[PDB]
């Protein structure tokens, strides 16, 4: 239902970076800069933009100053100047709201494009940027925990076809989905760049930004990122992970940044560049679908996760997902996991994993 | 309580190897030497002789048929054949049954005491012991998650004071504890080689065997054994883990054998090996104490361990620990825990943390 | 001056397979499965069809007997059938020899078009292609030092501009290259997928095939390579490495075949998707260029590199460079190299 | 030749730390906190007391400027206050000076004896010394090539036997040498703490100090120490390196300090603390005994060593050796070396592997 415009897709190359708001902007510089280790590229009381360590556009987040935390933006590049037009003249024949300025939202993004998508989320699409110093061989700075790259998005909204449809017509590809025998659609992920994804789509009450991701070099950056935390004495921070997830195959982390943003630290999944990329759909009910290792989900990880902005930069209502939700059907009291198809041994009934219940 | 003896304590090297009684000795086989990837030594119908990657001596572990599964012996290297006579008139003074065969009790080890020790359990003292080849730089055999080195065992006993000044009598130094500010012992590890520990105490119904430890070289290693688990689709015997423990700093994992035998893999301690090593108590409210990283512990790492053998093979029965139980105090229903001490935020009270309560 | 055709060029996805000819299969095998741990998707008396962890196409390494070790055909996947037409009518106007096969030339590829390339390179061209297991999470059967995709092959040719310019008309974007203040180029980078390169020129005689190269998820793993070669007694096949590359940032490993095709094992470059990613250029004379770390690069990695066949499976003619020599102008008799430019310091002359 | 004392010889726990004269205290800072980042427990104008992330004693390494780069002294931790006495009475009996001290040579160390041992070397023994807080768990201190304790130091020494004997009668136990079928010992590998070594003998004109030997976790943090070498572009500071070693089977690194001082980063050796420890003897022409992968062996790692000094502060005259030369048998002008005993294939005359 939402249909397919004549318009042209914009060429989309990958994501590119977020502006989350932030309510104490020197509290979150404590944690992305000196806790996490990302690179200023500018700053000033008003907000602070960051990169990763690989990065040669400007920024890859921004943390922008204001009284109530949200994504502003999820940003992606595109291909062509020419190709903002392109995403301006799609958007507008789908129907939604779309503001374009010729210099920029944010510093160091030129002519860009944002519109409030018709799952309510704030995209923006641009090609100019200023290059910065490419910080990838910077190993005097190289930190234990490195963030090399920006890697992905991770949007909730209620009704995963609805916007598994809209995004493979503006040119995302389906690599993993989770789903159940009876035809309901939990999650799904898909992407332009050549990786897992550069968004995807978590079924819950939406819009809503699950979270934002980060890459590291090897699996032991992430590992000293937990280590680190410890340290600090912010463990309660670590929300859930370290783990590997079964889909995407890559090794993760979840952190809680100040306002409650969740921060994803992800590194070595697959190539999915070829056109016929084989699709993987995992059963709702398979235990190692998101922690291969069967660890349980922490429930405030489907229950949480941070307001989006309209336009104007006024919250977006929030719309109740219907389909069945997938925490009650796996670690609620009425829910069920498996470790082996078809085995009562390894199954969990009417709580999670490892013999935890909900708190 | 127990006293100290006038006899001089034996000489003891190390923990050396440890014989687990398995009730099937092919599912056993097929986790310790497919799964895991230990060296067989020798087999046949009755035992497997298995060994990790940079040992010498006959083997690390022995597998042993029968018809109740349980821990038969634990087994201490000795530094001279004479510490072996030491050892047997150590215990005779301490008024504990002794058994003495020149010939040994398992192939690949020559004269050697077993010992029903004042905690209950069947200890093996040794010097003269089959070398074999050890396979250090055996890379054309080396897995990617290689056991290297036995590291230490755990053993559940109620008292934990009382058998920590017999460990300590017998020579070993305790490195850390956990406490708490009544008086209550949780938890002691204590070593002879120069790692945080050979055995430790953990407060608990016994004498039982909590666990068996291997090292491995780096944490990728651990990483790998929990991949290769979830590739078997044997992800529900992955009990605990992985993480960074608290007390030791130590990387690990703990996983379940066919019988229900835990066994940890474990890397990077640090070095024990001066007299006055600084010992560390951690309360057994801190959260960060067992789990650097704040994730919860399962309550069956709490409540399950493994039974204990008697010299005549017949099960020793279980003394019930009327101490406080560090379940009860930290993840039950009157528990607590902190992130940082007096902090309120990042608390837990009556529960676990991230989200979770006891099964 | 390979002018460009006014046929479109071919969609290229990435580089997908080689077909090296090796003389001896067995020995061939034993390096490549037991030795290297390469997944067998095909076997028989006269070839192996190997693929690493991560793949779901049928193969990126295919091992057939034959009287003359050589590279037979160095493979790319193209993004549509139509590409393969592309691809025909495109090698056509530029005067090449081509031979298109509808049901393909090796087991587990379809319609194929196989073109002896401007450069004297077999390349091929296909899309179709039998789809098997992707081992991707088989860690059942993962590998201390698990090799866990194709990432790049690389090409010795005389006049790199030539090539470069005909390689980027292809629609391959260069990333990184090393010239010298006199203006010549002695090696460029180029790539389709998104990574530093999916083929690359050095600067000699040729045309030779330098190296395959695979990757690798960590550092690790590169290592433990290194570490089994030690343990099976067969170091001295390790030619060059472990080390840091300068161009492409990656972790590598070269290694040397029974028949002395030359194997790389890389990891962790950099992402360059973007069209306007950054084109690095070093200068020939800095010593941290190949090797981060200042390791020298022995002479043979400069001046041996395999065979290539043409389309009746005859050896390539080979061209001398006549432009300066890298070997020359930096560990040569009257070459030199620098730690940090204008220091004498750190520096070596003739050396 | 070195005759065994009747006094007992004293409980020596492992190294402890090493005293380096370094000409420049502003540049050896640099390198040692500002790009291997060992952790300063104590710096005036004159010193810095340095120590790896998991130390609890009070220092591994102690920087003292001097007009003259070298080791002033390489020390050994005792096991009691008593064990310094029994040092003291050993090193007499042995006809060595000795010179003690109840309140330490340097800050942090107490009671310390220090000897001109029979080789020439300045050894100390001590038990006390101050503790300071271990940082082993400081993970938001921790550097992504993290040194995390001392393992080592290496002596180059012209008679590898004789000193051998010595250190063998003080209670060091050899765990793996390189000989070869003619007589000649060319090294030896010797530990108290049951690791491969505390102290080893390299054949060579001496007494000089070939490396003191820092540890990481994991072979990636020495991949970093090169990496970020690269980056401050100081990689002609990389001696040789990284590899795999054969003995002791460690992932090692060489690099040079200011004053030419050679550091070794090294991790993942094995576990010797057993009395019958195999002992592992490696042929002199085996190109894989200290590069497991056969990379060449740079003539500079065989010639080069530090000065020592004697307890007056004044340089150990060196004393030639006369046995073969490791350099000149495997890569020298009649040099040899084989990568499988018995098969020319593979093999180097009269040159280094790897062309
Ligand atoms: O398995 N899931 O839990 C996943 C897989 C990939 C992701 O990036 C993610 O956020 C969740
Ligand atoms: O730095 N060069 O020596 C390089 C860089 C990347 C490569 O894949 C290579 O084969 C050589
Ligand atoms: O194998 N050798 O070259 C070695 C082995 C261990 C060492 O610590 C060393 O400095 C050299
Ligand atoms: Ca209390
Ligand atoms: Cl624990
Ligand atoms: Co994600
Ligand atoms: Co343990
Ligand atoms: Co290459
Ligand atoms: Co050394």
């Amino acid at each position: 239902e939402i249909p397919k415009p004549v318009a042209p897709a914009p060429d989309i190359l990958r994501c590119a970076y977020a502006e989350l708001v932030v309510t104490d902007l020197a509290k979150s510089r404590n944690f992305y800069v000196d806790v996490l280790g990302l690179h200023v590229s500018y700053e000033d009381e008003n907000q602070i933009y960051l990169r990763s360590f690989e990065e040669f556009i400007h920024h890859n987040l921004v943390l922008t100053k204001g009284p109530v935390a949200a994504l502003k933006a999820m940003a992606f590049r595109v291909r062509t100047p020419e190709d903002v037009d392109k995403a301006e003249a799609y958007y507008q024949e789908l129907g939604c709201r779309t503001e374009r300025r010729k210099d920029g939202f944010v510093k160091g993004i030129g002519d860009a494009l944002r519109v409030e998508d018709p799952l309510g989320f704030p995209y923006e699409f641009f090609f100019e940027t200023t290059h910065v110093e490419r910080l990838h061989m910077r190993y005097d700075l190289y930190s234990a925990g490195e963030l090399v790259r920006l890697d992905h998005f991770n949007q909730v909204t209620p009704d995963v076809p609805r916007g598994r449809k809209y995004l493979e017509d503006l040119g995302f590809r389906v690599t993993e989905d989770i789903q159940d025998d009876e035809g309901t659609t939990y999650a799904a992920w898909m992407h332009r760049k050549g990786t897992v994804h550069d968004t995807a789509l978590t079924g819950g009450n939406g819009p809503r930004l699950h979270h934002v991701a980060f890459s590291t070099h090897e699996k032991h950056n992430i590992i000293q990122i937990c280590d680190k935390m410890g340290a600090l004495r912010i463990s309660d921070r670590i929300e859930r992970g370290p783990g590997r997830h079964g889909v995407s195959n890559a090794f993760y982390l979840y952190i809680l940044d100040p306002d409650n943003h969740r921060i994803e630290i992800y590194t070595q999944d697959y190539y999915t560049g070829d056109p016929d990329n084989p699709t993987i759909t995992w059963n709702v009910h398979d235990n190692q679908r998101r922690d291969w290792w069967g660890n349980p989900v922490v429930p405030s990880w489907y229950t949480e996760a941070s307001k989006v902005l309209d336009l104007d930069g006024n919250v977006q209502e929030i719309i109740e997902r219907t389909d069945d939700s997938e925490l009650e059907v796996t670690i609620g009291a009425d829910g069920f996991s498996f470790t082996r198809a078809g085995d009562e041994d390894g199954s969990y009934h009417g709580q999670a994993s490892k013999g935890f219940k909900l708190g």
